[PDB]
């Protein structure tokens, strides 16, 4: 019953999936709110602690107390230049404990400090409640995700998370190599295979080139940029709208916090039209000094407007070939991974690189990896049995 079933969890560093494989198919399973990817989001409040979508919804509203990019921390010493950069930009405040780094926040109206896998654990227990509400019953085995560039530190933290979160972690497989399974590109018989999985989220992009060699997974390279995805278009889009209302009213909204954030939300909103229609409309009552902004944007202008971070993509993806020793023609198949995958402009410039090859997209991008994972839990729950 319970303990024959295993969940995949993609544990990510904006939004977090859960799968599951039953009846000869994998089950992406929608949260309370219908939703099949959740907001890795922990808020802490006057009465209750958030997670998910709840969490980010009230992030403006209080945004001291509100966690997110917990996996940017997970597994670092406080020292790490990369947990001391980061810092400068999160509203929420970072503790360092014996060179640990926690996160501090006000919670019932007492400060309370948490380690980056006790954060973690509280979005991994969320996908454990979403998949027993949807099971019927206590789901406890698990796979979880993790970048291939994560050390053992980074593993051993995340695998902590898990046990937190009360899962039995079958094991912690890298994120691309989850992809791969997911398209089954491990059960392709004899031969060495190379793997090119292009990988742009929320906040982060990753290039990945695996091979697959009967059935087993090398990482041959690793290339990204660790602050690029999703967020920097929105925020090009907001720009260009800021610029707008300072041309049609002669006003100046960018001081305005919750004129930045509607407009932000509403970008992000019209950016996701603009992959499946060639213009998107904003729709803002009082924006701004009781100014309604109804306007509209053009694919075409949204492609101006991020199209020298759209051919940045391209540099870790040169770079990974070089590191791995392969040329372009060397590589069998192209995995898209991350919801901004469904970019059009993006999916053109990655198969020109590629001299017009077909990309593998038929899975939702944002779902491939708990996809991945919730086939590979499967299999491992059946060789324990
Ligand atoms: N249809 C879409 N067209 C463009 N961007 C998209 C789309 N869906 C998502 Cl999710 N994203 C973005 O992917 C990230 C999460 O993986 C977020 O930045 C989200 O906006």
């Amino acid at each position: 019953m319970a303990k024959a079933a295993a969940i995949g969890i993609d544990l990510g560093t904006t939004y977090s999936c859960v799968g599951v494989f039953q009846h000869g198919k994998v089950e992406i399973i929608a949260n309370d709110q219908g939703n099949r990817t959740t907001p890795s989001y922990v808020a802490f409040t006057d009465t209750e602690r958030l997670i998910g979508d709840a969490a980010k919804n009230q992030v403006a509203l209080n945004p001291q107390n509100t966690v997110f990019d917990a996996k940017r921390l997970i597994g670092r010493k406080f020292g790490d230049p990369v947990v001391q950069s980061d810092m400068k930009h999160w509203p929420f405040q970072v503790i360092n404990d014996g060179d640990k780094p926690k996160v501090q926040v006000s919670y019932k109206g007492e400060t309370k400090a948490f380690y980056p896998e006790e954060i973690s654990s509280m979005v991994l227990t969320k996908m454990k409640e979403i998949a027993e509400a949807y099971l019927g019953y206590p789901v406890t085995n698990a796979v979880i995700t993790v970048p291939a560039y994560f050390n053992d530190s980074q593993r051993q933290a995340t695998k902590d998370a898990g046990v937190i979160a009360g899962l039995n972690v079958l094991r912690i497989i890298n994120e691309p190599t989850a992809a791969a399974i997911a398209y089954g590109l491990d059960r392709t018989g004899k031969g060495e295979r190379n793997v090119l999985i292009f990988d742009l989220g929320g906040g982060t992009f990753d290039v990945s080139i695996l091979t697959i060699d009967d059935g087993i997974f090398e990482v041959k390279a690793t290339a990204g940029d660790t602050h690029l995805g999703g967020e920097d278009f929105d925020n090009r889009l907001v720009n260009h709208f800021v610029e707008e209302f300072k041309r049609k009213h002669k006003k100046d909204i960018s001081q305005n916090k919750r004129a930045v954030r509607r407009l932000r939300t509403a970008c992000e909103r019209a950016k996701r039209t603009l992959s499946s229609s060639t213009q998107a409309s904003l729709e803002i009552d009082s924006l701004f000094e009781g100014i309604d902004f109804y306007t509209s944007i053009t694919r075409a202008r949204f492609e101006e407007l991020c199209s020298d971070l759209f051919r940045s993509t391209l540099e870790p993806v040169e770079k990974a070939l070089r590191d791995a020793k392969l040329d372009k023609a060397q590589i069998h198949d192209l995995v898209l991974v991350g919801g901004s995958t469904r970019i059009p402009k993006v999916q053109k410039l990655l198969q020109d690189f590629f001299n017009g090859r077909d990309l593998n997209k038929s899975i939702n991008p944002d779902e491939a990896v708990a996809y991945g994972a919730a086939v590979q839990a499967a299999i491992l729950i059946k060789s324990t049995r």
